[PDB]
């Protein structure tokens, strides 16, 4: 009996709308191939209730999915099963704009128009793409993307599989990218978000092999192809020794993105790197890149 | 895996909403008593896909479902899971408005704007009558009330469990008012394969039916209470609807389909309006009888009661 109760009502329908449409995909059949269509499609549903199902839910709202075959291949092609997405969304309210699902497995940001409008624009590339990985690649990886519409207000959502492990706590997190540093508002939070200049000033480094770098180049190659900027890299550093389960323990099915240290690193650590915010050129493609080689050893 | 294939789209709309809505009710807690907003309450969905799951369904349509608690209340004291509702309108689509689900389980009944009104006026009392008897009443036993939207277009209807039986053929069927006038069937009618006779078809074939005091004692109570019932709320023009299963000929029929290649036992839990004949009787029958369009309202209507029950009290013996 899933009451969708949410720190807030916005929460509610996102639950409401992904366990809706989840459950309509599991009557709608698995195609032998996408069709462009599905590339223009979207599902919309408009719900008017009236002294009916108000203890959790708004009584009036809407919940748009955009290329529902689409998000559905891809949560296929990166081994995320439906039940489980759903599961995810809907058995807890998620949490913290950012937000994960209960048990940290997925991040939904909260995006622009223009965001939606981008991805539409890069959707049939980026998921040709993914099938010639076999969803191998540090890009982001898409797993729906929706519009809510509560008390008249419109709400865009992209929910991506998260970069950082679900249940390891992550100890130094960097949003590697002129110069960028964290403003001292962002440096005295309970977990800071340094950028560029203080994994130098720092002096961190990540001990491993070569062939992240031979994933990112592929990766990095396709996004100026399409003419893209303004992405980051997202590391984290998690410190065993900081400290049933274990630690360092970690599922590489679920944490795609982990990695351990090699027997030479100083601490004992478990490092995770995606790239992230690719929805808005060719010299951002070969500096960024740059910049990433030099950081393994 | 339901795709809500069906011949008509407004069909598939009425597979889809009832699929929805016994889904969505699943997640509302079923409550210690109904509230008085429970009477007033509707749920409505508007549905606009863009080339996305167009095989079936249309791509824009509407669904409204009227107190849904209600009936769901309403659902549980007739004996039906929701679940069981919900796979024979979905499981494959209804059949020939007026149409049954797939197993002949239950009616579905097109209505119209002021049968809708009429309901809601008469629903609180409906619902408290169910309830101080029992779900022991010839009374239509109501289990939903939708409106569809196809193409701009509204549809009102209202879901009842059969008078008939699922599993027994029906041979022959009047549908009996009462009425000092001459109600009789249309030679179209009378020229169709299971025809619905009227009063004077009834009396000038000289039917009765055998049942056995007990049961017949049961039936006129029944009556009695839901006619004073139906004249206590001004509403008339409804009927008895009976059938007649004859066991040999089903028999029969079922020998000469096994041979292209229990007998009139029925389950009352299920087959609720159903009698079987008296012991020492004629022929071996079964009964099928129960008040039918009980939502047009104002003969008087205690008018209306004295001359059905009078009637009916001697189709019987
Ligand atoms: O005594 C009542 N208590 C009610 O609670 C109630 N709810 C509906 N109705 C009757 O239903 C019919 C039209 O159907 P409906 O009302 O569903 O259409 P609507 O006017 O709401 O929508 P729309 O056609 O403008 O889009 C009309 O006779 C409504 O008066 C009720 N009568
Ligand atoms: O636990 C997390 N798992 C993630 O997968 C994740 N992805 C991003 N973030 C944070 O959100 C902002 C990036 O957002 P962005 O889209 O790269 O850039 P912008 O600030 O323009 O929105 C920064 O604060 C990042 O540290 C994540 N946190
Ligand atoms: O629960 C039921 N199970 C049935 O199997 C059934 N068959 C008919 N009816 C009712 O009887 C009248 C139609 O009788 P009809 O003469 O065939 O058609 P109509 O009078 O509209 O021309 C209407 O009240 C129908 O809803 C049935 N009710």
């Amino acid at each position: 009996v899933k009451l969708f109760r949410a720190s807030e009502p916005i929460l509610s329908v996102l639950m409401w709308g992904v366990n809706h449409t989840i459950n309509e995909l599991s009557n709608v059949p698995v195609p032998v191939m996408l069709m462009p269509d599905d590339f223009k499609a979207y599902s919309k549903i408009k719900v008017d209730n009236h002294l009916f199902n108000k203890e959790n839910l708004p009584s009036r709202f809407k919940f748009k999915e955009y290329c529902p075959m689409v998000f559905r291949n891809l949560r296929e092609r990166f081994g995320i099963d439906d039940q489980d997405y759903q599961n995810s969304v809907t058995r807890s309210a998620p949490i913290n704009r950012f937000l994960t699902t209960y048990d940290r497995r997925f991040v939904i940001k909260t995006v622009s128009s223009e965001d939606v409008a981008e991805m539409h624009n890069i959707l049939k590339k980026y998921h040709q793409f993914i099938v010639e990985c076999h969803g191998n690649t540090l890009l982001p990886q898409f797993l729906g993307m929706y519009r809510l519409t509560v008390d008249g207000v419109e709400t865009y959502m992209v929910v991506t599989r998260n970069v950082l492990s679900h249940r390891l706590t992550v100890h130094r997190k960097y949003d590697l990218k002129v110069a960028r540093e964290a403003s001292d508002k962002e440096k005295a939070k309970d977990l800071p978000t340094f950028k560029d200049n203080d994994f130098l000033n720092e002096g961190q480094k990540l001990h491993v092999k070569k062939n992240f770098l031979e994933k990112l180049k592929r990766d990095v190659e396709f996004l100026a192809q399409l003419k893209i900027m303004d992405y980051s890299l997202l590391v984290g550093i998690h410190d065993v020794d900081r400290a049933f389960f274990g630690p360092g323990e970690f599922d590489p099915s679920v944490d795609v993105y982990a990695m351990k240290s090699h027997e030479s690193s100083p601490k004992k650590e478990v490092y995770f790197m995606a790239i992230i915010d690719i929805l808005t050129p060719e010299q951002y493609s070969k500096r960024f890149n740059e910049f990433m080689s030099n950081i393994l050893t």
